[PDB]
């Protein structure tokens, strides 16, 4: 089997990507946020406290006929940004681009935090790291693609994010049209529960390649590039008046700036990202100073290769026993 589905940014910025999902029998569609770094489909639903729901689309699993109440598990999760939500456990058929899968875990929110309400577009997360990271008691569930893993025809899925434009996640299969040139394959440890992987240097602009390792995530679910305080710093030093803002809370530059490229490495290959994908726009609404789509890791403790790395790639997440990244330019 194979899934395709077309993922669309919430808002002008790419702040985040909502791809449609179907949920129990007859379908429910909600569109969810794809987050290789986290483990939980987690959703709206008819559960969640009225006053946290503002537009949302909701699950109702008393509407499906799949629906069955995974009795005793609960789930709860905080994210990077401080957001979180928690609620109890169903299962029901899950569908992404065709692919489906029965017996799901679909976690449905009782609470969301602040974040998850004031964003109408966001319905859940669909989490596409690996399993030991779901948050479900007692007993933990898997990922839709650790579930869907068997049936698919490859062990893989691909995440094709667009810059100001939609995209695309395959299941199962990896698209040789999306892409040109080859796929350059990187190793990936699951220690964390992360694709975490091992960058092999960076350059600014036009500026020498620098080689060094630079350990991090790739996460769909994260929207900048956070890497090391070094990186960063020599990014932003070739914009005129970019500093760092600790009442913005990063890097702001002057929205007069033309930006330079980043490029980082996988293996010997290469994957420049345009100086226009780092423009994140005003910080408040008429404001003259924009944000930076390169952040600093420094108050994080890991490197997160974020929707601005990931949407200049065609990315292949390689979940065969030995797990991969692979990248290519498009």
């Amino acid at each position: 089997s194979t899934g395709s589905a077309t993922t669309t940014p919430i808002d002008s910025l790419d702040d985040a990507y909502i791809t449609p999902v179907q949920i129990g029998t007859p379908a429910q569609t909600l569109n969810l946020d794809f987050d290789t770094g986290s483990s939980d489909l987690w959703v709206f639903s008819s559960e969640t406290t009225a006053s946290e729901v503002d537009g949302q689309t909701i699950y109702t699993p008393s509407k499906s006929t799949t629906a069955k109440l995974l009795s005793g598990a609960t789930w709860s999760i905080s994210y990077g940004d401080g957001s979180s939500s928690s609620g109890d456990v169903y299962t029901d058929t899950v569908s992404v681009g065709g692919l489906t899968v029965t017996g799901q875990a679909v976690e449905s929110a009782k609470k969301v935090s602040s974040s998850f309400t004031e964003d109408s577009t966001i319905d859940g997360l669909l989490g596409l790291a690996f399993s030991t990271l779901n948050t479900v008691s007692p007993t933990q569930q898997k990922t839709f693609f650790d579930n869907a893993k068997a049936s698919l025809d490859s062990p893989v899925f691909t995440a094709d994010l667009g810059y100001h434009a939609p995209g695309t996640y395959n299941f199962g299969f990896i698209d040789t049209t999306a892409y040109t040139g080859s796929i350059t394959y990187t190793a990936v440890s699951t220690k964390q529960g992360f694709w975490e992987w091992t960058s092999t240097g960076y350059a600014v602009g036009s500026g020498t390649f620098k080689s060094t390792s630079i350990d991090g995530i790739a996460d769909t679910g994260t929207t900048l590039l956070y890497l090391p305080a070094t990186v960063v710093s020599a990014y932003w030093a070739q914009v005129s008046g970019a500093k760092s803002s600790s009442s913005v809370g990063g890097y702001v530059f002057p929205c007069s700036a033309t930006l330079p490229s980043f490029t980082f490495g996988v293996g010997s290959a290469r994957i420049v990202i345009p100086g226009d994908y780092i423009d994140f726009g005003p910080i408040s609404t008429g404001s003259s100073s924009c944000f930076g789509g390169i952040q600093s890791s420094a108050g994080i403790g890991i490197n997160i290769f974020g929707d601005v790395a990931l949407k200049a790639a065609f990315v292949v997440f390689n979940g065969a026993t030995t797990p991969t990244l692979g990248f290519a330019s498009k």
